[PDB]
């Protein structure tokens, strides 16, 4: 078989030589323009349209969790990849557990207060302050997907209560599962602690709005891994100084990198990490593809959803 | 039955009623000055010396895991305690996981460069930073008794290499036992992060001091969970200004509260808590002091070691 890679930062040459060792009957090359020889599958992220267009591929692996850059360009460009050719992205691959690290730290991080008592030692100013009980730190993940429920798992085994919302009901059985925007507000009632993992789609944008965060209860926290588009900032700032929210880790925004006038940068209730929450982790990536296109060959179960968007 | 209460700044009637319902056949009285009526069972927390002095009590329990106040106050007054009175400690009831909740929060914090990050948001700067890796990143326990095991067992959850010490050999299978005075070098040549959950004991006093912080990995952690005699405070500040550690989260200090003219709380690489990391949980100390007096009532099996300083 023939591969096609391009990816438009990370180490080529590494990629081909793992590539190559675990598929060994593979040829794999790293694709420039002009290159229009034959190619089985593509190994993409942030392709030109020039890579892809009328390619009768057995298949695109995009090489992130996140697909919104690719199926936004599809839809630019609907003579990029051909309605034929399936199209599969990083499920898990090592950023489960980045963002089960992330999640786990920063909400142990609130429900002990370190944020108060940071605070207090820049006065140097020495205080106990009273505890807090698991019965009032619900969390609720928005988002009940791969990263969602890996997130959800890691936070039950230190016992907080948890809800999480989707579009289909979910079965996790210490979990309660919340399903559709017609159940959304019921969902936010209780999350003390809500945590953001879904992708950026047309009927997602902009959720995280003041319309939702009135609907928290006082004091919460919001934990923004997901994409910058949920979160309408100016919203987010509002509750932020009204006392609504109490606090707000955030790894991505509507403009990466951050423009340095957000008020978000500086404000003390906000902590801000440069969009690196969950990274692929490229030995992970490589024996998923392999394994997948192995599955593809022999006919077994194994994708976007282009319709759906995510 | 009869049992004395003492503690000096703890809700004492909300433990004599949930004594009282714990043990129905046991009078419960809070001890003051005068009181020289008798009593089988003595529960305490830096109780004066007329409340224990000429008592043959059945037992004395203290309320708290360290021990190091009432060992010393019984070597000052020999008459305090008889030998023939057996001593008690909180092991664990609910200190366990206020342990794991600081040290994985805090392990995690780090091994993610949340405090590189939040240096960095300090000047509204945005650049992401390289991955520190699991194998770079060994944690070492000091301590490997009730407190220490049960740290040791979260942060192995999370597939970091770990190692402890102590005085005798431990058997945890995925965790490196180093014992003894002689072991202690080979213990920290490794570890990138270091627990103290060590008792204070005259062996153990200072024991953080310039050569064991220079025999660490360039670029270590310290978290300090334990006692504050032992670290030597002007040698951890003068790793802290090499270099030598990266960062240091202290609950515990020589003199508490933390004088405010003490450099550590201005350091930009230190984090202070105010001797809060695991305090007891009321209603799990009453369950775990009603279980012993009724194995001790029963001739099962169950202590401090008086001789052994912990
Ligand atoms: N460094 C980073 O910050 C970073 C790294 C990687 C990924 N991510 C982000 O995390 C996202 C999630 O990754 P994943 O692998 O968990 O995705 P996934 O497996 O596709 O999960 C998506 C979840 O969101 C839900 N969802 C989608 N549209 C919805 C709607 N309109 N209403 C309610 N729920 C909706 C889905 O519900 P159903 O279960 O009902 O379908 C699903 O539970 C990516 O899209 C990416 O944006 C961020
Ligand atoms: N808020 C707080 O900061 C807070 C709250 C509670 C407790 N604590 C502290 O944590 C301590 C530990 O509690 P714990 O219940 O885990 O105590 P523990 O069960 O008695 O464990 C003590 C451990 O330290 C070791 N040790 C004692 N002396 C030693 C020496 N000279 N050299 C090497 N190792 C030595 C013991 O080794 P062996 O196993 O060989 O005997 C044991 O592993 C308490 O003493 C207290 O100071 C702090």
């Amino acid at each position: 078989m023939d591969i096609i890679f391009y990816h438009p930062t990370f180490d080529t040459q590494w990629w081909i030589e793992a590539l190559r060792k675990a598929i060994p009957q593979a040829r794999v090359r790293a694709w420039k323009s002009g290159d229009n020889d034959s190619a089985d599958y593509a190994l993409v992220f942030h392709p030109p349209v020039e890579m892809l267009a009328g390619r009768d591929l057995k298949a695109v692996f995009a090489l992130g969790a996140g697909v919104d850059s690719i199926l936004s360009k599809l839809q630019a460009h609907p003579e990029m990849l051909n309605p034929s050719v399936p199209l599969f992205r990083l499920e898990d691959t090592g950023m489960g557990e980045q963002m089960q690290e992330y999640a786990v730290s920063q909400v142990l991080h609130w429900f002990r207060r370190f944020d108060d008592y940071r605070i207090q030692q820049n006065s140097s100013h020495w205080q106990p302050l009273p505890e807090y009980h698991r019965e009032d730190f619900t969390i609720g993940i928005l988002g009940a997907g791969v990263l969602g429920s890996k997130v959800a798992q890691s936070l039950q085994t230190w016992r907080f209560p948890l809800r999480c919302w989707s579009r289909t009901r979910k079965s996790w059985p210490g979990v309660q599962s919340f399903a559709g925007r017609e159940e959304l507000s019921a969902f936010l009632s209780q999350c003390r602690v809500l945590i953001n993992l879904l992708p950026n789609t047309p009927e997602t944008v902009g959720i995280i709005n003041q319309q939702l965060l009135e609907k928290l209860p006082d004091g919460a926290y919001l934990l923004n891994l997901a994409r910058g588009v949920h979160v309408v900032e100016d919203d987010l700032l509002a509750a932020l100084d009204s006392g609504k929210v109490k606090g707000a880790m955030l790894d991505v925004f509507n403009r990466e990198p951050l423009p340095p006038e957000s008020p978000l940068w500086q404000h003390p209730r906000v902590t801000i990490t440069p969009h690196v929450a969950a990274i692929t982790r490229p030995a992970e990536a490589v024996e998923y593809i392999s394994r997948t296109i192995a599955q593809l060959e022999k006919g077994e179960k194994v994708q976007v959803d282009r319709a759906r968007g995510y």
